């Protein structure tokens, strides 16, 4: 297929461990972004076939989306909050490097990123 396998979302041999920051990332950050009116293009991996983006996975080396992040948080896949923050950053970077500035998708990403950064400003210690 034009599309890669989706990113892994479970780690069967990793111990389960919560942190205050991981709780915040799921229950505050992800939840707020997931419900936002602009979330829909970011709730699942980019399907380059259906969206007619034949060069997407040539350009984007590290695919990322909020459906993957959500499942990773729910499955306790991340060892620490910084790994999760990096996935959010990667998802936004992918959007900004692939799509033309001023494309609707870019303005949506920017609105979501602004909300993300505001919540990250209040990340627990
Ligand atoms: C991250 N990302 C994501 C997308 C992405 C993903 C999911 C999409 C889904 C629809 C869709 O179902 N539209 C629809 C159909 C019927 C009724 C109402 C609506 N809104 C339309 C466009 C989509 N574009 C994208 C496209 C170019 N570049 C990117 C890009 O970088």
């Amino acid at each position: 297929s034009m599309n890669p396998p989706p990113p892994e979302t479970s780690n069967p041999n990793k111990p389960k461990r919560q942190t205050n920051q991981l709780q915040y990332l799921l229950r505050v950050v992800l939840k707020t972004l997931w419900k936002h009116q602009f979330a829909w293009p970011f709730q699942q991996p980019v399907d380059a076939v259906k969206l007619n983006l034949p060069d997407y996975y040539k350009i984007i080396k590290t695919p990322m989306d909020m459906g993957t992040i959500k499942k990773r948080l729910e499955n306790n896949y991340y060892w620490n909050a910084q790994e999760c923050i990096q996935d959010f950053n990667t998802m936004f970077t992918n959007c900004y490097i692939y799509n033309k500035p001023g494309d609707d998708i870019v303005l949506m990403a920017e609105a979501l990123e602004k909300l993300f950064l505001q919540k990250i400003n209040e990340l627990p210690t």
